[PDB]
């Protein structure tokens, strides 16, 4: 009678087809499979595919999140915080790009707003960090946080690493100016 | 009278006809008419409907470089240039979401590699602005103008406050 289990696997298989034979050659046969459950099974569990779907990205979503929200309240310095959410963005990303996008897209038919959620929840946790920053003066206290986190938000439409952050943190932390 | 002349003339209408009738309702026939060029002229100059769209972005694109070209070889201080060159980049982020990125979807099946080489256009005018910044003391020497080319491009991507912010942060950081 175990439902949270059976629950999980199908949403573990699902990712492991995705990761296998992209959003394109999704068979719910080989999630079903590869869940150990009969393809009815999983109906039992998601209204239907983009339902699965949907629960599976939002999932992952909120594991990142979870993700960044545990390196942002870390008792660690404010700078060493910022790259490593920086570096978890910059993956996030790019699996985003790879994959989510489209996955969001099938699952949901209006996926913006919830979108424009994410993006307010990424800011408020980039303004939690400068504020902490601010405590710290590793930050000037004269800048706004909610404004720097709309800027610092910016990265991820440029395909440009390792060498790249350290540059980037250079001029996040001291600019360009002399 | 002049290649280029009349390929413009057929772009220009190319987009005419995009903006009023949807890709769906571009035909060849329509695009010689409003250009004003036999139906044999159009398909001289652009093989297929797809190669019309490719030269469309291209033409748009390399309008766009000669914008920040300007900017960036105009005699003025370097971050009245930068701010400059970003409220460009901006405006033409959204015109390209708006446009162009379905555009360029349409003129090949693989865009990628030729968009790689518009990023590197781009990159290469940041490069040559922070050099300049950099002989006229308003950027740090000690910056790789590659890296930080590389920064601002991507610190770039999208009310408009955003602008003032981002020059603030570019300037100066946020560290005391």
């Amino acid at each position: 009678a175990g439902v949270k289990d059976k629950k999980r696997a199908i949403l573990e298989a699902t990712l492991a087809v995705l990761r296998e034979r992209g959003l394109s050659g999704l068979k719910m046969e080989e999630v079903a499979r590869r869940a150990e459950v009969g393809k009815g099974t999983i109906y039992l569990y998601f209204r239907d595919k983009r339902d699965l779907l949907k629960a599976l990205v939002e999932e992952r979503t909120w594991a990142f999140y979870r993700e960044v929200e545990e390196v942002v309240r870390r008792k660690a310095p404010f700078f060493v915080r910022l790259e490593e959410v920086l570096r978890r963005r910059l993956a996030w990303v790019q699996e985003w790009r790879g994959l989510w996008a489209a996955v969001a897209r099938e699952a949901m038919d209006d996926p913006t707003p919830w979108l424009k959620g994410l993006h307010e929840h990424y800011l408020r946790l980039l303004e939690e960090l400068l504020r902490s920053g601010q405590s710290e003066g590793a930050v000037r206290t004269g800048l706004s946080p909610r404004a720097t986190a709309a800027v610092i938000a910016a990265m991820g439409c440029t395909p440009s690493v390792e060498a790249y952050l350290e540059h980037l943190m250079e001029v996040l932390r001291k600019g360009v100016e002399p």
